[PDB]
């Protein structure tokens, strides 16, 4: 007996994360560290900052980062794109 959400692994799925700076980052779930309330995403890129006006000007960048770490404290919201499929 197992829960439906548990049946589907979060790692390997596409996720979108919104940070405290009102910037939207997209990447793939690489590793989850529950013990330290931290998540590591690989192959991640930032869509833009101008979409959410801030007091700190940010220059445009079209480069992708291999590895970036975010902590639950700084993160504002987390949404998954791939939903879990029925299991039996």
């Amino acid at each position: 007996l197992e829960d439906p959400s548990g049946g589907t692994p979060y790692i390997g799925s596409k996720i979108s994360l919104i940070s405290k700076a009102e910037i939207r980052y997209e990447g793939i779930l690489y590793t989850i560290d529950t013990e330290n309330s931290t998540v590591a995403l690989a192959k991640v890129r930032s869509f833009g900052t101008e979409d959410r006006p801030t007091d700190r000007p940010i220059a445009p960048r079209d480069e992708t980062f291999e590895y970036i770490i975010f902590r639950g404290s700084d993160i504002k919201d987390l949404t998954v794109c791939e939903p879990p499929k029925p299991i039996m």
